[PDB]
DNA sequence: CATTAGA
DNA sequence: TCTAATG
């Protein structure tokens, strides 16, 4: 956690580099398990050899550990850190839409800078277009203060359309969080559960509504159950316009809300920790359900959930407020 | 790990 | 279809 720190960190640095700049999924996969194990290791690793004893620890990596333990650096990390080509890949990547794959390609063609990205907006697909467009706005944290106004509106229209809808803004915002990256809204309706062969419109109507009023400004991706866009709070009575925010709403079979909800609420750890528990408690939890465990090794049979509570009860735990789902 | 664009 | 990008 801090004793193995640099090691895991140069290691991660290393891995990440192969996967993006290089198309070396393996080496990349190498660095990670290694980075994974030394990480767990209970003592200050003192030399390659020592490290080497570890599963996933090759001669390759071990050697890197030495140079790093010896000199508080690494040539390969320095060389990369410098590499203009590799720098560029790292960056274009920021654009919502641009992945490594396209990052290389662009680079090759010569789009290194943001401005390049501009002159060639043509080479970019709609996602990346918008990506490039709200580049600033996108990189900005979301004050809860705004999250409150946002949630407010979504909630309202959702309701105006059909009072029957249920909505939850999940994520950290739900979890107290002073700020948020983007807004996650989970949606479901009663007329839409496990079987009941869809009702695409279900999503659709709402999207239409939010746009109707100008909350949604653009569509990144809209499918029958997952809409992904851009929004913005009404820039008041001028002088102060609001930044464009990433928003995502998804339809959910009413019969799998709370789990899904439980789930997306986090935290990453509270979840795992929660999950790890239901296990002992004779269960199984996952993004949509909670099945009672059987001794033959495994088992099925989706237990009925009416609220975050039920889930808790099941595994017989103490209801934890979002606020304290911290871990 | 499953859902969308796109080619 | 597969392959990328998001989450
Ligand atoms: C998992 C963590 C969340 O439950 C969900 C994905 O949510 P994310 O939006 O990826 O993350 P977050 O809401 O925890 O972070 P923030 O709002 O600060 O950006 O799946
Ligand atoms: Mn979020
Ligand atoms: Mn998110
Ligand atoms: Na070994
Ligand atoms: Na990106």
């Amino acid at each position: 956690e801090t004793l193995n720190g640099g090691i895991t960190d140069m290691l991660t640095e290393l891995a990440n580099f192969e996967k993006n700049v290089s198309q070396a999924i393996h080496k990349y996969n190498a660095y990670r398990k290694a980075a994974s194990v030394i990480a767990k290791y209970p003592h200050k690793i003192k030399s390659g050899a020592e490290a080497k004893k570890l599963p996933g620890v090759g001669t390759k990596i071990a050697e890197k550990i030495d140079e790093f333990l010896a000199t508080g650096k690494l040539r390969k990390l320095e060389k990369i850190r410098q590499d203009d080509t590799s720098s560029s890949i790292n960056f274009l990547t920021r654009v919502s839409g641009i992945g490594p794959s396209a990052a290389r390609k662009f680079v090759d063609e010569g789009i290194k800078t943001l401005e390049d990205l501009r002159k060639n907006e043509d080479k970019l697909n709609h996602h990346q277009r918008i990506g490039l467009k709200y580049f600033g706005d996108f990189e900005k944290r979301i004050p809860r203060e705004e999250m409150l106004q946002m949630q407010d509106i979504v909630l309202n229209e959702v309701k105006k359309v059909d009072s029957e809808y249920i909505a939850t803004v999940c994520g950290s915002f739900r979890r107290g969080a002073e700020s948020s990256g983007d807004m996650d809204v989970l949606l479901t309706h009663p007329s839409f559960t496990s079987e009941s062969t869809k009702q695409p419109k279900l999503l659709h109507q709402v999207v239409e509504q939010l746009q109707k009023v100008h909350f949604i400004t653009d569509t990144l991706s809209k499918g029958e159950t997952k809409f992904m866009g851009v929004c913005q709070l009404p820039s008041k009575n001028d002088e102060k316009e609001y930044p464009h925010r990433r928003i995502d709403i998804r339809l959910i079979p009413k019969d799998q809300y709370y789990c899904g909800v439980l789930y997306f609420t986090g935290s990453d750890i509270f979840n795992k920790n929660m999950r790890a528990h239901a296990l002992e408690k004779g269960f199984t939890i996952n993004e949509y359900t909670i099945r009672p465990l059987g001794v033959t090794g495994v088992a099925g049979e989706p237990l009925p959930v009416d609220s975050e509570k039920d889930i808790f009860d099941y595994i017989q735990w103490k209801y934890r407020e979002p606020k304290d789902r911290s871990e």
